[PDB]
């Protein structure tokens, strides 16, 4: 092709508003004010190349997936409009996660403006993420118990909502605040711990336990932990500037690790599912 050719620019000739992650010091795509050409883009090796294709390959993956779960026989269910509509909004916060991911990574070198509206897509699609997977749980981990689940899913709503309106400060989008990022993603996921402090304290050691939900929970709240640890920290990219600008730095890492934990938090709330049906609906 002739049209909209571009060549791959070092770090310190980016303008300010492209300058992500000064460890990255190649292979950016320039700032091109051509949405045509942002996402001919895809096709082409750069720092972002990655980043795109785990979260579009992941988007497709959780639109195929829940599409799939949609058409499930209701016989495998226990109450299948209840049931599907709380996976559906788990389904439906994974794919707008990963769908405003890749389409800002994409447009991401458009112009300011782009980069700035998209970003706040991105930041509130996280936040949207881990709002649809506590429906599921808090459903299925307070299914004989009615008061907190309401009370539960109004609080992770509320710091949702919350996180949503922090993504939308301009001043939350720098480099500088890339660690409060962190912690507000990761205060909001790990907040899980106050209805697990009171599933335990209810249920106890032997039925938390026992039915898995211990032994995943801690698997999904190492991936959360240390998810944010390799993208606050900028690692391996730290330890090895110009050598990981298009393969394996942290955000590519961290993108692997959201589509894991979302197939990570799918199987334990889809045996969650499986559990209650054979126990059925009772107390
Ligand atoms: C969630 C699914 C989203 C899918 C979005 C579409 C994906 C496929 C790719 C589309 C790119 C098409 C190019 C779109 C190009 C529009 C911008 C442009 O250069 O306009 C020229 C003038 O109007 C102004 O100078
Ligand atoms: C859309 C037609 C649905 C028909 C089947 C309905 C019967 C119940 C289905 C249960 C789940 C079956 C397996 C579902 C498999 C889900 C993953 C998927 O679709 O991945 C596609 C990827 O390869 C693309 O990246
Ligand atoms: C292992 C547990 C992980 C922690 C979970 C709880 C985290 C909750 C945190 C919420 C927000 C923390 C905000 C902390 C903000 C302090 C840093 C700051 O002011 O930096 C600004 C400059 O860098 C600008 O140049
Ligand atoms: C698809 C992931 C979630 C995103 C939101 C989608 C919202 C749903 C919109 C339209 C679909 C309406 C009809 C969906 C059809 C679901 C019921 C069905 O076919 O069950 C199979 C049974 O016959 C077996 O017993
Ligand atoms: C954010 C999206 C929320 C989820 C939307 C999709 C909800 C599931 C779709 C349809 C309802 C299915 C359960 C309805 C079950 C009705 C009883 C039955 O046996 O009906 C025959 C079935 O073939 C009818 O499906
Ligand atoms: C299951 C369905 C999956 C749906 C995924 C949707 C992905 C596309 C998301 C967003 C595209 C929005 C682009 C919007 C760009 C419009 C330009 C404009 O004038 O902006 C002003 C306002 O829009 C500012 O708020
Ligand atoms: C342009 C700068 C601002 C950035 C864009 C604005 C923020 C984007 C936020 C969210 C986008 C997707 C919203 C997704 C909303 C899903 C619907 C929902 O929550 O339904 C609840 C009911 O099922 C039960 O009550
Ligand atoms: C983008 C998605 C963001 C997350 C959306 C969160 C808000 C969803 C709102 C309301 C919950 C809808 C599902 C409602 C599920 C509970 C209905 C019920 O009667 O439950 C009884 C059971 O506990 C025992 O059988
Ligand atoms: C459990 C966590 C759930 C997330 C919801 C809460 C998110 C909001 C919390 C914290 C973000 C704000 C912290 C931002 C830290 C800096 C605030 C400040 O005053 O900056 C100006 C100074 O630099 C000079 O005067
Ligand atoms: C994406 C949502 C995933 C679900 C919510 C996760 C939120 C993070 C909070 C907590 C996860 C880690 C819980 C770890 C386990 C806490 C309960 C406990 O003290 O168990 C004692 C037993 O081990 C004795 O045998
Ligand atoms: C269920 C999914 C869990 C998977 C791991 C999640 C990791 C912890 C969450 C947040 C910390 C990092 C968030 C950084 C903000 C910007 C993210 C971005 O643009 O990719
Ligand atoms: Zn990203």
């Amino acid at each position: 092709e002739f049209e909209g050719r571009w060549r791959v620019i070092p770090h310190d000739v980016l303008p300010d508003w492209l300058k992500d992650n000064d460890f990255l010091l190649h292979g950016h795509r320039p700032p091109m004010p051509s949405f045509r050409a942002c996402f001919k883009s895809i096709f082409r090796i750069h720092t972002e190349t990655g980043n795109i294709w785990t979260h579009l390959l992941g988007c497709v993956f959780f639109l195929c997936l829940g599409i799939f779960y949609m058409f499930r026989p209701n016989i495998s269910f226990v109450a299948p409009l209840q049931e599907k509509v709380v996976f559906g909004l788990f389904f439906l916060g994974a794919i707008l996660c990963l769908s405003f991911s890749w389409l800002f990574h994409t447009v991401y070198c458009h112009s300011e403006g782009v980069s700035r509206l998209f970003s706040k897509l991105d930041y509130s699609g996280i936040a949207l993420l881990i709002m649809g997977s506590f429906v599921p749980w808090l459903y299925y981990s307070f299914y004989c118990n009615p008061q907190p689940c309401f009370i539960y899913l109004i609080v992770i709503c509320v710091l949702g909502i919350a996180a949503i309106i922090v993504s939308q400060w301009d001043m939350f989008a720098t480099p500088q605040y890339r660690g409060v990022r962190a912690g507000v993603f990761l205060g909001l996921g790990l907040s899980g711990i106050i209805p697990t402090l009171h599933y335990v304290i209810s249920e106890g050691f032997l039925k938390a336990a026992t039915i898995g939900q211990i032994g995943w929970l801690m698997l999904m709240a190492s991936l959360y932990i240390t998810g944010a640890a390799l993208y606050a920290a900028r690692i391996p990219e730290r330890f090895f500037p110009g050598k990981c600008d298009i393969w394996f730095h942290s955000h590519q890492l961290f993108h692997i690790f959201v589509v894991a934990g979302a197939f990570v938090h799918f199987h334990g709330v889809s045996n969650l599912q499986e559990f209650r049906f054979m126990i059925g609906g009772g107390c």
